[PDB]
């Protein structure tokens, strides 16, 4: 099998990349100090992601299945995330704004006081809505339980909060490290 090798790029604060991951971090986090935007180089996880992307892309026809939502994580859960992603209930937690996941129960600060959030591009593909006690995505189709939906959100119309049951259906494209 594919060992999922990585490297961690520091995005330079004048780099143009670093301008536009802050700009979205701080539609919510102005009032958080970044420390270093990461961007984490996975091929094999990029590839089997571009792999899903591409059967969902001609499966949903006119849906933009890509949306790019943050996750908080400790700091000992970050060489994991960055070899692996976020595979492996059995459900990932992804949220729309950086505020809901720079909270400590989600980014938990470190020693240091660095709180992780990372800014990943996720397959929501076709949703629907989802209370807190389900563990598997529900079925489009009573009649074919197999089709079933890529990810659930709290709110179809306004999503805040989505949750992601597939393999490859998350790239944690970017680390943002940051104190309060
Ligand atoms: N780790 C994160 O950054 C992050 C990002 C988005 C959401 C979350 N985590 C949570 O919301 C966890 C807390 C929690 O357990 N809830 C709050 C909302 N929940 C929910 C579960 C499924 C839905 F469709 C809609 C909402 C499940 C019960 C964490």
């Amino acid at each position: 099998m594919k060992q999922q090798n990585f490297c961690v790029v520091e995005l330079l604060p004048s780099d143009p990349e670093y301008n536009t991951v802050a700009s979205k971090f701080n539609q919510t986090c102005s009032h958080f100090r970044i420390e270093k935007i990461e961007r984490i180089q996975n091929p094999d996880l990029w590839n089997s992601y571009q792999a899903k992307k591409k059967t969902m892309d001609a499966k949903n026809g006119q849906t933009m299945n890509e949306k790019q939502l943050f996750h908080g994580t400790d700091a000992g859960s970050v060489p994991h995330v960055n070899r692996n992603g976020f595979n492996r209930g059995k459900g990932t937690y992804f949220a729309v704004n950086a505020n809901y996941s720079a909270n400590d129960t989600y980014s938990r600060p470190d020693a240091n006081g660095r709180k992780h959030v990372y800014y990943v591009r996720v397959l929501t593909g076709i949703y629907t809505h989802g209370n807190h006690s389900l563990i598997v995505p529900p079925s489009k189709n009573p009649q074919n339980p197999t089709d079933l939906y890529d990810t659930v959100t709290d709110n179809v119309h306004h999503p805040s909060l989505f949750v992601a049951f597939y393999d490859y259906q998350a790239y944690p494209e970017y680390l943002i490290t940051f104190r309060k």
